[PDB]
């Protein structure tokens, strides 16, 4: 049908010219730092990214890219699940099923870091952490799994995808676009481009586009599939609004334009002072690399007798004729290079390499006090804050869907929602801490005053962990009573007979005899 | 059978004038660090 919007192929080309102002600042942004990273795409094989004339940029990228992905994704259980736990008291008999429904958010927490390891989510998500930084504005598809097989999920940096929002944050259509050659397109678009008609060549490229649309009358998104036909009719997908698997990330937000900026575009300008530096420095060492012999045509040496000399020939002249063409600019290098050794030093705390090589250095600064690397990490931590958002939260939230379709993961009972904390984390340091606490009351169990039983309830208060796992209750020790008795009625019990039976199985040598045939055995002893 | 692509040796041919900007990259970056490690290959 006519589908409300047309055509999907006009609406890449229309939003195109919006991507202009992005693109050419990326390829601006990425001369800079690393040119292989976001390249101008009229670009082929060959043309050889000419290396920065600084190479802070290449260093500050690497250095803040893993940075980021050590930070955001350690290789540890990054999210988890929280069960909204009042709503959980309601539904459920204390308090031995609270802890078995965490079992089973600790049992999915775990599958997802099984998937997420399992098939290089963490490959694509430190080459979208670079395109974040360079560029900004990557979207990744997360595919549907049609199996247990290898499923990677596959990435648009911001020359292959088009996406339109709101001066409100989300988003209203998405169009991606794809150049899947003819051989290797899916089943279902070769019968479409065998059903437009003309035969192709089995490497000949197709603009595969998609289009994802928030749809008319209904919250929900709309996604179709498209080749130079109309559609593909395996396209039509009912994408929620919270779970889609197009996500588009965004580096620092900014609004109300429909991109996200990059980070190291609020520094790109000094980078290019800093090139500008060391442009000059190397060139000043190039005319220095030159060896002129300024010979004073006053004098008397002739150079005639100086090349075809020997090793060791006495030669006719004056030192003081022969003299060489030598770079100046003693107190001129010195102001140029202690500029550029200023800027870096104020790139490198923007981005997250430590104080290094590049001053006297000289350290002596030791040993506690480089705690002030802990500054590095809360500048850090202002960096991945919009991003936690951005990607951390819907790639959960897809995968929270996904493996409920595949039956990969238990169908979680509509009330549980995730935090990227990064981590418990809070579960575990509340939990260490309140044993050592209670350690302390331990030479306090002959104590006839102290309310032994109160204190470690209060410390459980004070210490937010929750309770009532946490004590024995009323009855609960009648039973405990008994399993130390029980214990010591089956121990004493079982040494009695056996010293009991055995005593009087062998007395009066007759029952000695008559003992050994119970078990089977003759007499041999 | 024709087997559907054809042929195999063409098929090198073709597609030896795409490696001629990675292989003249390589020549040239192999010359700087260590040129044992890929050579020219007119080489004996």
């Amino acid at each position: 049908t006519g589908l409300a919007e047309d055509g999907a192929k006009s609406v890449y080309e229309r939003l195109k010219n919006d991507r202009a102002p992005y693109e050419t600042r990326a390829q601006n942004c990425a001369q800079y730092t690393i040119p292989s990273l976001f390249p101008k795409d009229s670009d082929n094989a060959s043309t050889d990214y000419q290396t920065p004339w600084q190479a802070v940029g290449a260093r500050g990228l690497n250095n803040l890219a893993s940075k980021l992905m050590l930070a955001l994704f350690p290789m540890q259980t990054w999210m988890r699940l929280t069960i909204s736990e009042y709503e959980a008291k309601q539904l459920l008999s204390d308090p031995d099923g609270l802890a078995k429904v965490d079992e089973g958010l600790s049992m999915v927490e775990r599958i997802i870091m099984n998937y997420i390891e399992s098939n290089s989510y963490r490959v694509t998500l430190f080459e979208a952490l670079k395109q974040l930084v360079v560029a900004g504005n990557v979207l990744l598809y997360l595919p549907e799994p049609e199996g247990s097989n290898y499923n990677p999920m596959k990435l648009y940096r911001l020359s292959s995808y088009v996406v339109q929002r709101d001066a409100f944050g989300n988003v209203l259509q998405m169009v991606t676009r794809d150049q899947i050659a003819f051989g290797a397109l899916p089943e279902d678009i070769r019968k479409a481009v065998e059903g437009q008609g003309g035969e192709k060549k089995a490497d000949e490229t197709i603009d595969v586009y998609t289009h994802i649309y928030l749809d008319e009358d209904s919250g929900e998104y709309l996604r179709y599939e498209e080749v130079e036909g109309m559609e593909v009719q395996g396209s039509d997908g009912t994408y929620p609004k919270e779970a889609c698997p197009y996500i588009p990330i965004r580096m620092v937000r900014l609004d109300g334009e429909s991109y996200g900026r990059s980070y190291i575009e609020e520094y790109l300008g000094d980078l290019r002072s800093l090139e500008n530096l060391q442009e000059a420095i190397v060139k000043m060492s190039m005319i220095s690399s030159k060896v002129i012999g300024l010979v004073n045509p006053a004098g008397i040496t002739q150079p005639r007798r100086l090349t075809k000399a020997q090793t060791g020939d006495f030669v006719t002249g004056r030192p003081e004729d022969i003299s060489f063409l030598q770079l100046e600019k003693q107190a001129d290098f010195t102001v140029a290079k202690a500029v550029s050794d200023a800027i870096e030093a104020r790139l490198s705390f923007a981005f997250m390499l430590n104080s290094a090589v590049q001053r006297t250095g000289e350290r002596v600064t030791a040993e506690e006090i480089r705690y002030v690397a802990s500054e590095l990490e809360d500048t850090l931590g202002g960096v991945y804050s919009i991003l936690s958002q951005e990607l951390q939260l819907p790639l959960v939230r897809v995968l929270l869907k996904q493996l409920q379709a595949t039956q990969q993961i238990p169908e979680l009972p509509k009330e549980a929602v995730e935090p990227t904390i990064s981590g418990r984390g809070q579960d575990l340091d509340k939990l260490e801490r309140c044993v050592t606490a209670w350690a302390a009351l331990a030479p306090m169990r002959d104590d006839p005053d102290i309310n032994l039983a109160m204190i470690k309830l209060r410390i459980a208060n004070a210490i937010g962990i929750d309770t009532s796992g946490i004590l024995l209750t009323e009855e609960q020790k009648q039973q405990k009573m008994a399993q130390q008795s029980m214990q010591m009625g089956m121990d004493n019990g079982a040494a009695a007979l056996a010293q009991g039976m055995a005593a009087q199985a062998t007395a009066s040598p007759e029952a000695m005899a008559a003992a050994a045939d119970s078990v089977g055995l003759q007499p041999g002893i």
